[PDB]
């Protein structure tokens, strides 16, 4: 059941933003080690005396890489006379947020009709202002709102390029790396408590509820479910602690869990990005034991054939089902030191009708799988 | 003239650490684009609650890369019952170097026979100290003294495996990278006035003086002058404004400048590291004009042939000569966002005894000739 009830008009997930202490690195890591190119900046050669942001593409998918210079640079200018390209920075506010979090996402952006409706309409309706609707060289227009922790919902909309400010990566610098990812597909907060949360944001979105582990979750979806927003609570007590609850003690409360980024192979996607896990790029984390791969026979057997099957388990790739289609899925080991954000590499085959939004679920019944198939292991 | 008037028994550089805001990323990066491999750690998984320390190691050079976890982690922690490594380490101190300079060095160590000897004379001679001599598992002492700016200088002494309380790493994550680095040949400050900074440093160490752009500079130097420590500070009033005073401005002051680290193939080492400028690694500063090559011929053809004279012309190398060796050389772009630290990839050839240290000076005769070559390829 979706009764479509967007309070105002949301197109797709538009860039993330990650707050840094040093953008250069990151973003030159993050580019290796998911094949990302490096296509707009806006930092000291572009007139921007105020922060260093780097912007780095696949496909439609963008990542933004932010950090503060020293406010000695910039410490005779005013709001009304910035030279940031993004007005809602600030330098106690980025230093704050790294201090508290370590690395991590600091703006999950939609680009909608008109930020400044979206803006005006989710705090008539319970949103906390973070920073009010901008507009750039009467072109683009920024505002945003809390999300949940630290994290802010952005709103972007676009009156005909990432934003004015930024200039293109010239061509030496800009090698062509591509090793399949797309889009974002979801990104996931872990909260305290997950019902405050959801009212919260569902009430200044109109998002709807998208159809023994630690964790309880929900998803929430906009009007044609192409922008995913799960959020997830620890679950107390058991004997595991759970992976959620040790997120909020390093990440010092909520905030972004993981990205899910789509590609259109996952297969060449994985083999890139392994190949590259010990020269500066990402790690995966354990893949499941054989017993795994022999029980998705049964499970999967329709929709991959056996070699692909094989080619799931040289890969470490797990597969779940739902009532309408399948998904393949992996998860990197946390980005940077602290055991908080990870990222996860997606690719859903079904509901075809262009693909419908979460079309296999988000892999939950793999908790269940991963554990028949860890005692079966076991013997 | 080598007074050897050393005021305690040093040996060589042992290593450099960089204090980080991300110490993963940055790591990461930084063994890509020098071909060093991961050697060592001690973060979350060896028991450290306070810091994430990587080692990266390429011949006998070694980075160390920190950052600081949430203080919550350790609160219940006092300095006798500490999980750190590293002992003068401190959150406070950590975040606000970061966040004052950005990514740089925060420790030159340099190995000497008995660190407490080493710290009590160099106080008793004037050194600010800034963390005592502390002896760690009985096996290894460490203490530092004030540099220069927030850099120290800190002695590392074995009775007799970086530290203890560090883990080797493991070999699926210790890729065997190698593009010929093989040892720091030197490393160099800036500061506002040369005068009294060479003054303090000479005055705790016993370091000697080892034998229109900008700068002027000194070199101070050990007993057998392989430990060299340059200093530079700017030149005002010039038409062109002094590099070092545009580094003082974006470092909030005094720290150090560049490491210039000794390839055993300057050659293999510029093919290796240009080869991933673009895919993670680092960028090098702007080539000279091809009159340089041409002029080369003149002042190093007795050095070098024809066709290696044309090797460093692909790579953009400098070639500079004193009395008694020659200097190949290159300089990388900043390493992070800000234009403060870079690194020099250096070769000598000449004064054979072993060589000894300094063989063909630091380069400085290369301004002058830039300069010619610039002014002649206009023609
Ligand atoms: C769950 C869940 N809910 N929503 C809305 C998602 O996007 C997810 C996941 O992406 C997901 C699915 C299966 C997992 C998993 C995650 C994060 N992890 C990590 C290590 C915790 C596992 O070990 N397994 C087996
Ligand atoms: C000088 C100097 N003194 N000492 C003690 C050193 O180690 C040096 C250098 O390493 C050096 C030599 C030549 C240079 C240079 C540097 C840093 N730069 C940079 C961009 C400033 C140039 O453009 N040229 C031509
Ligand atoms: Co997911
Ligand atoms: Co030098």
């Amino acid at each position: 059941k979706n009764p479509k009830s967007d309070k105002f008009k949301v197109k797709r997930f538009h860039h993330i933003e990650f707050w840094c202490g040093d953008a250069t690195n990151v973003a030159r890591r993050f580019s290796w080690g998911l094949g990302m190119r490096f296509s707009a900046k806006s930092d000291l050669s572009t007139g921007n005396m105020v922060h260093a942001s780097y912007l780095l593409t696949s496909g439609d998918l963008r990542f933004l890489f932010t950090a503060p210079y020293s406010p000695s640079l910039s410490a005779g200018e005013i709001k009304p006379t910035t030279t940031a390209s993004i007005p809602s920075f600030d330098h106690g506010s980025c230093r704050s947020f790294f201090s508290s979090h370590g690395l991590g996402v600091r703006a999950v952006a939609i680009e909608v009709e008109d930020a400044e409706s979206a803006f005006s309409i989710s705090v008539a309706n319970g949103a906390i202002p973070s920073s009010p609707p901008i507009v750039l060289n009467e072109a683009v227009t920024i505002a945003e709102v809390k999300l949940y922790g630290d994290v802010v919902l952005r709103y972007v909309s676009y009156k005909a390029e990432f934003l004015p400010g930024f200039e293109r990566v010239e061509d030496a610098s800009s090698f062509p790396l591509d090793y399949g990812i797309r889009r974002l597909d979801h990104a996931v907060g872990n909260v305290p408590e997950l019902g405050p949360a959801l009212t919260y944001v569902a009430g200044f979105t109109g998002f709807h509820q998208f159809a023994e582990s630690g964790l309880n979750s929900a998803v929430l979806a906009s009007n044609d479910e192409m922008v995913l927003l799960p959020i997830n609570e620890p679950v107390h007590g058991t004997k595991r602690k759970s992976q959620i609850q040790t997120y909020l003690e390093h990440n010092e409360g909520a905030g972004l869990q993981h990205l899910a980024l789509m590609s259109e192979d996952i297969f060449r996607t994985l083999r890139e990005m392994r190949k590259r896990s010990s020269i500066g790029g990402f790690d995966f984390m354990p893949s499941p034991p054989p017993t795994y791969y022999q029980n998705l026979k049964k499970r999967v057997g329709d929709v991959l054939s056996d070699d692909q099957i094989k080619e799931c388990e040289e890969l470490g790739i797990l597969v779940d089902r739902d009532d309408q289609g399948t998904l393949l899925q992996i998860f990197t080991k946390p980005l940077g030191d602290r055991p908080t954000i990870f990222i996860e590499i997606i690719q859903r085959v079904g509901c075809m009708m262009y693909q419908s939004g979460g079309c296999g679920g988000f892999g939950k019944g793999n908790f269940s799988e991963l554990f028949k198939s860890i005692e079966e292991y076991e013997k």
